[PDB]
């Protein structure tokens, strides 16, 4: 049991031990929700079945943002086992990685920008388009955000763009699908090195600036995020649609204390 | 049990079987909080000591937050069966009523501007200095705003400004006792038909109005809110301070709903 | 000698006198500008030259934002004439018309989006790439934002997230720039009947509850908007970088208004 | 001539010639208003009164905002000179100085955080009370707040609630004072080492970091903030009601830099 107790939920975006939605999965299985995962690539296939088997789950399904098709038919799939579900988490996020490293006007490019709100924005609503259909009244969509779409943070550049969009997406998509009975959330996460910090420039000092400066004095964990998660996908939540909450520790309400 | 299992929740702002706290300490009392309660007059003495009772609670204690003398003693009495404890619920907004009825700078004086800022700011951040000593690492502070706080809205007038220091109280709270283990955060609610509504016109215009424009298309309840509002005193929101929530349905992030 | 005076600005976006671009353009050009164009298309090149020829300017360039080789060689041609300069105006928004009608989720598809990002958020920072080299200090940069980006608003559905991504934009664009004396901004302009609320359903009745509830008690002009820009993009406002300006009124700061 | 070229605007605040409302003073001067002062107490008399002198005014007259005597005596006294006038200029902020050092929780004191509301936020629609009937059509009024309205800064303390309250104070008289032709915004400056900054631990440090994190790469002058201060009081921001227009060179809009 828990309060997620009759709740079909799927999850995006299981690449490692270490992804947010593993912390997601983990925080909304304990919590008594029945558990559906998508993989990106076949490279990840064989991890995410396994993952999603510690935590009782048998619906493992292959899904690329990038391809319409590919929504399409993994929803067509999840019907075959889940007809109707109670919403998704979406927690892919993607740019090229050398839009990711140096001065912004510099490093962004036509093809950089296509591809970084592509992959980390319109897929959230892609997603939901394509399963609106199977979505039962109290269903609930939640998306993860980051600081850089509010304010300009060294090299993260053109992703900022994307997740400034993502967040937009989070209102205009629980404006159109409220009234039908679902509620469209995100949460704003602090930095966590994941595979997200792959080659990311400076991630070490970025942290320990971010412990130095939290009004919790720790930098945020999945286990954080899949908490506020879980509540946020559950009917404890009830009342908060096309909100942005910030799990951040505090970070972003704060300025100057880096100055002791 | 629940989720608030080994949690001592001070309540504040029980009035009437439609406060706001009492949705909150119906929610906590639900997910296994030990409850204690304060209020304002002797005219609600006996009031409180029965939904505290109701809510398995002998802890029920006089606080005038006009006073400082009411708040240290207070806490004295509370001290001698909760020595520490893990958090209070702040859900008291007053200002006199002639402030909340025309034109805002016709309406509004020195004195209701004094008023409305002591009782619906300040005393947040003057109960926590009180208590600051009693508190438990791990302890979570709530308060309770409006919509008022970021939009002028007509006839809220000078608690439109009470609530914006309000929330600003949140942020500096949170930042200076974050260190020590306290999280801060607000709920800022959708409108409500609790004794908030004495005397306020149109109030049932206003209602049927967010009814129709809020994304979720109802306007929220004291179970919504007590619901987010235990999520956010409960180690689930262990990475959230300093966070205004809004609990409003979504209403304040469309515009122009109301065009059809 | 009025506080743009000695200030070269390139104005992208005028397509008629109704233009949000035509009404910063002439009040660019009555503060001392001197002032260069560009047009999208064969379409509007007539018009362009005859409006740059109203305020005084020989410097008309085709430029379609959608086609990086446009982009440069516009400032190739303006570099003949304009060595170097200090900033331009951005008044280009778009997403394709069957976007803006109907539910959002069911109206939005990959290519709409694709679109109205690609036209109106990074076409802005492409522009810039491709004459920050002949940018002097003291430059600024202008773009024109809606509240559809902090806002859901009826219909206005995929422009909401480009003017979000917009936004966005400009603090980064702010950041990077900033060290070599580049300031760079948004105007959040209120609602205004121009060629961009062709084919809208009820904007006649979205202005007029607009111009209900607005605190000034009427709907922003061109003329509002081009005194706005002629500050952002003038030295007066040295102080202002990486802001979303909202000229809209007050509109977007109050709430509760009818019921 | 300029563009407050017939405006007629009191000026609160000049205290020093580092003051923000000394260098607003100087540009809406530079600018063609015609303009009024006040002084706090006895003590600045003289130096308001000279002050006035140099930008070619005889209009100086106390006002201490803690009484609304003497906002209402002073207003009698400027209507005998200015019967009608075009707005004024809010530059008033106080707490006392034990409210601005160390953990906030144990600096506030509910006597500091009264003061700090009254002086701070109450004075500003104190002020536009007492004046309503004497606002031409078109009249502005303009305050100064702080990014400590925003986020929770070391040491500001109280003095952040008190600018929080300001700013709502500023959208709720936009809000009121709107349908009759009056304007209300704020100004949040980014620092400046004023008189503010007497007793305030580490401000060179601040204005160090500040210098180095901002975009523009420098700190803000009472020039930059004159500036922005004359167009939000002029007509060329007709369109501009209910905003806080944060003139820090964009410091606000940054994040992460060092570490
Ligand atoms: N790690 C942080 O500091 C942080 C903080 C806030 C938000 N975020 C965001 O959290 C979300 C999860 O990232 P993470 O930190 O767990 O790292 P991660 O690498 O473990 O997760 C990212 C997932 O995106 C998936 N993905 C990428 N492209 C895809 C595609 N075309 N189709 C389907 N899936 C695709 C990847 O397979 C991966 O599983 C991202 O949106 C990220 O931007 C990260
Ligand atoms: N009702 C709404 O629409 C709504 C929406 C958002 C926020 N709020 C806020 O929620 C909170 C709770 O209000 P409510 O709607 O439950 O109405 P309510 O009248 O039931 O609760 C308000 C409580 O404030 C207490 N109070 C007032 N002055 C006090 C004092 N000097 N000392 C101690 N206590 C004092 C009152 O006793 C009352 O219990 C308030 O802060 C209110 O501003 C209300
Ligand atoms: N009219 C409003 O209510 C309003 C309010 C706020 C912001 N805006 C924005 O202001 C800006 C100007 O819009 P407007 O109202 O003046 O309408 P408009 O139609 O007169 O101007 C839009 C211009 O964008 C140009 N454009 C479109 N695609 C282009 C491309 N690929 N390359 C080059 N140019 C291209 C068009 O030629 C046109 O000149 C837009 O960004 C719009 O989103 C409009
Ligand atoms: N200096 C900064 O870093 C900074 C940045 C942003 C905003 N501000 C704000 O700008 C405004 C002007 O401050 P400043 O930096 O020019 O310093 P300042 O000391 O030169 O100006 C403050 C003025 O407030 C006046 N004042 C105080 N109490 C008063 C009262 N009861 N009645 C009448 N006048 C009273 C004082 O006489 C003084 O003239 C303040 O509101 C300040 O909070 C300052
Ligand atoms: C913090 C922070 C993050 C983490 N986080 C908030 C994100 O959203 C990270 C998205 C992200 C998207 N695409 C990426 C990668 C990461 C890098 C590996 C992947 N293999 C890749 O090729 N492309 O990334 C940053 C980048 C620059 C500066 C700061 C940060
Ligand atoms: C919505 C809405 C609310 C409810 N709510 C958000 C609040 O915060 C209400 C605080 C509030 C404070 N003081 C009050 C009263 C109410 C009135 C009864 C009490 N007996 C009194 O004397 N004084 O109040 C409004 C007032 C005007 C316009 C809209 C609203
Ligand atoms: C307000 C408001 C506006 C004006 N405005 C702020 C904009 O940014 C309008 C951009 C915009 C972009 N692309 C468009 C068009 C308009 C339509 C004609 C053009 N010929 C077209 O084919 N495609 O448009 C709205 C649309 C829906 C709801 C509200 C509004
Ligand atoms: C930045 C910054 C400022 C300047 N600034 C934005 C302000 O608004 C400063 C208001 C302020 C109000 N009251 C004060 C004083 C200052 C101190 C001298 C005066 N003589 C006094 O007795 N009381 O002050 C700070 C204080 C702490 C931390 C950061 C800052």
């Amino acid at each position: 049991m828990g309060f997620l107790s009759g709740k079909r939920i799927l999850v995006t975006g299981v690449a490692s031990k270490l992804s947010i939605a593993y912390g997601i999965a983990q925080a909304m299985h304990r919590e008594g929700a029945e558990l559906a995962f998508t993989y990106q690539n076949d490279k990840l296939k064989g991890r995410v079945e396994e993952f999603a088997a510690q935590l009782g789950s048998d619906i493992v399904l292959q899904c690329d943002v990038a391809e319409d098709a590919s929504i399409d038919t993994m929803f067509a799939e999840l019907g075959k086992v889940w007809p109707k579900f109670d919403g998704f988490v979406h927690s892919i996020g993607f740019a090229p990685g050398d839009q990711l490293d140096g001065d912004y006007v510099n490093a962004v490019t036509r093809e950089g920008f296509k591809i970084a709100h592509d992959i980390s924005s319109y897929s959230f609503v892609a997603m939901a388009k394509a399963c609106r259909s199977m979505l039962n009244p109290g269903s609930a969509l939640l998306t993860l955000s980051y600081l850089g779409a509010e304010r300009a943070i060294p090299n993260y550049n053109v992703m900022g763009l994307a997740k400034a969009s993502l967040e937009a997406n989070v209102r205009y998509m629980a404006n159109a699908m409220g009234p039908e009975g679902v509620r469209v959330n995100a949460i704003s996460a602090g930095p966590i090195r994941t595979l997200a910090a792959s080659g990311i420039k400076d991630f070490r000092k970025m942290l320990a600036h971010c412990e130095a400066v939290t009004p919790i004095r720790r930098t945020v964990t999945i286990e954080d995020v899949g908490n506020s998660a879980a509540f946020l996908c559950s009917d404890l939540s009830a009342g908060i649609s096309g909100e942005v909450v910030h799990v951040d520790g505090g970070f972003s309400i704060a300025a100057m204390n880096e100055l002791e």
